[PDB]
């Protein structure tokens, strides 16, 4: 009876009242509150076609929408303190905030707008799963685990269009994420050309990014590499001087089409480790100059253990350390596509002397451009408790991505409480309304990246697995499959059926036409199966030439599956889902009808 939000609140409490929204609502914003902010709590009125008038006290004929920050002693954060509401206690925590909804107020309460605006979206995820006009009285004290959650464009292939930043930036707002790193490769001006200013017609594009970024609090991060072969000079004072000029001018042409967080990525770096300190120390004095722009973020030389040599005593970890305390260095655990763990953030404050910031390498599919990767987020131990925040690193399908910033925005937010398998289920029916459960169907058979260089392996096709080896086995094992191929025939036909329903269903058309190639793929996997399961059946029960022309077309079907095309960067690409267990039942069931 109690409303799904995503992600989890760390506390909400419920009583026995509800509540009846009006038509017409008196709205009460605090002086703290930004544009943005403001705006989110208008999408969350017109949700339920709520017209608004702005006002400075409660009414009490009216229903009350009222937006504060603690400890402002503006109308607001009085109404939480002469009602005896909340804990003082709660607000040191990352972005902490409170939503109550008693009577005729509904109230926000955030330690800073950006955290009222966390608030209000929640409120939005309320609205929208509303059956009419009722509302249950509750009360939400909400906070995050991690100072930054959201995902990086720092993959190797196709960059993202700007339809589809703008897009994940809208998604990540939905669960509170509040980064976007931009770290496209093939961008010249933030590396290699950093010296030289964008180009209008690129700046103007970028303006149009960051405004959605401070729509959403899915905020635009910028990133530059200065320590390439012709980057930074630190021949002499004189050299320095002359180049540090230009990386702040950089930075303040981004500063001047609203971009108010950096990062320094020092990945390719050249020269010493020492070097990479005194930029950093000189963009500090710059960043504090600035009074508005938020921490910069650090991606080291030695960014694993491995790398690192496994040593705690590494020397250029130990310099990179003595930057400045405010500055994030980023980590992507025991190897370039670490997992989550305790025992590589232990290392990583071993080494460098502060918490990591986690940059996930999932669902990257460079490691395996074949793969779509929307698995549920097996990588995320809900146990681990020391790290700053995470970003995930995607897929060049974009689309295709939102499971995962699902999964970080949930799990970045409220660690313990992550449920890697619900979060995963619940997630479709945000990323695609229409189809939710095709979408899903696809993502149960796309998520192994193996085979790949790295050695990553994630679970996929799980639930069908025990159907797919129990006909196996009764198949093998001279059993009849009579029956059993019932079971399994309705399992593929959900499969076939998924691929047949969901371009009608969906009115998503970049998902659409992103997917389609492993969807073509999957519908070809799925009759092939069928035809073979066919063939068995027909074998037993003894029509040979029946159990002759399906095997055939069984043949026909997985060679089919495998004449599809997809783009990248270089060329072209063969779409190939359902590896984990699909491809080798196919392959088995080959095998065993015609030799049993």
């Amino acid at each position: 009876d109690e409303y799904e939000i995503y992600p989890i609140p760390q506390s909400i409490k419920y009583d026995n009242s509800i509540v009846t929204l009006g038509t017409d609502a008196n709205v009460v914003f605090e002086e703290g509150i930004d544009e943005a902010t403001k705006n989110r709590l208008l999408e969350v009125l017109s949700i339920k076609g709520i017209n608004h008038e702005e006002s400075n006290e409660i009414k009490e004929d009216k229903t009350n929408f009222l937006i504060g920050i603690n400890n402002s002693e503006g109308v607001v954060d009085k109404y939480f303190t002469d009602n005896n509401l909340v804990n003082d206690s709660h607000f040191e925590n990352h972005d902490a905030h409170v939503v109550s909804v008693k009577g005729n107020v509904i109230a926000v309460l955030g330690k800073n707008t950006d955290s009222a605006f966390y608030g209000i979206t929640s409120l939005k995820a309320i609205f929208n799963q509303l059956e009419g006009n009722e509302l249950k009285e509750l009360l939400i004290e909400d906070y995050s685990d991690g100072q930054w959650r959201g995902f990086i464009e720092g993959y190797y292939g196709i960059p993202w269009s700007n339809e589809n930043r703008k897009d994940l930036m809208k998604f990540g707002g939905d669960f509170k994420m509040n980064s976007y790193i931009f770290a496209p490769k093939d961008d010249q001006y933030h590396s290699l050309k950093w010296r030289e200013p964008y180009p209008a017609e690129k700046l103007a594009e970028i303006k149009e990014m960051v405004d959605v970024g401070i729509a959403t609090k899915n905020k635009f991060i910028w990133t530059i590499h200065p320590f390439l072969k012709d980057g930074m000079n630190f021949g002499s004072e004189e050299s320095y001087k002359a180049d540090l000029e230009k990386i702040i001018a950089k930075f303040e042409q981004l500063y001047s089409v609203g971009v108010r967080q950096f990062g320094v990525l020092a990945d390719d770096a050249e020269g010493e480790a020492n070097n990479q300190v005194k930029l950093m120390e000189d963009l500090e004095k710059w960043r504090l100059q600035k009074g508005d722009v938020y921490e910069f973020i650090f991606v080291p030389k030695v960014y694993t253990k491995e790398s690192a040599g496994g040593d705690v005593n590494n020397e250029y970890l130990k310099t990179i350390g003595t930057m400045p305390e405010t500055i994030d260095i980023m980590w992507t655990g025991d190897v370039i596509l670490g997992y989550v763990t305790q025992e590589t953030f232990e290392f990583f404050e071993e080494a460098v002397g502060r918490q990591a910031f986690m940059w996930l390498n999932w669902p990257v599919n460079d490691i395996n451009n074949k793969r779509l990767l929307m698995g549920k987020g097996e990588m995320l131990d809900p146990t681990v408790t020391n790290f700053k925040g995470i970003v995930t690193n995607p897929m060049q399908e974009a689309q295709a991505s939102k499971v995962a910033l699902f999964a970080i925005a949930d799990y970045g937010w409220n660690r313990a409480d992550f449920d890697m398998d619900k979060s995963w289920k619940d997630s479709f029916k945000y990323i695609e309304p229409d189809a939710s459960e095709e979408l899903y169907t696809f993502a149960k058979h796309m998520s192994d990246p193996a085979p790949n260089w790295h050695g990553l392996s994630l679970e996929e096709s799980e639930e069908l697995r025990p159907v797919i080896e129990e006909f196996t086995r009764r198949l093998w094992e001279k059993e009849s499959v009579l029956d059993y191929s019932k079971v399994i025939l309705d399992e593929y036909q959900e499969i076939l059926d998924a691929t047949n329903n969901f371009a009608t269903k969906s009115k998503n058309e970049l998902l659409k036409s992103e997917i389609k190639g492993w969807v073509d793929s999957l519908r070809d996997l799925a009759e092939s199966t069928i035809a073979y399961i066919n063939s068995a059946v027909a074998f037993e029960k003894g029509n040979y030439e029946e159990a002759m022309k399906y095997y055939v077309l069984g043949e026909e079907e997985y060679t089919a599956s495998r004449s599809h095309r997809t783009p990248v960067i270089n060329g072209q690409s063969r779409p190939e889902p359902g590896t984990r267990h699909l491809i080798p039942f196919i392959k088995d069931l080959s095998k065993i009808i015609g030799d049993n």
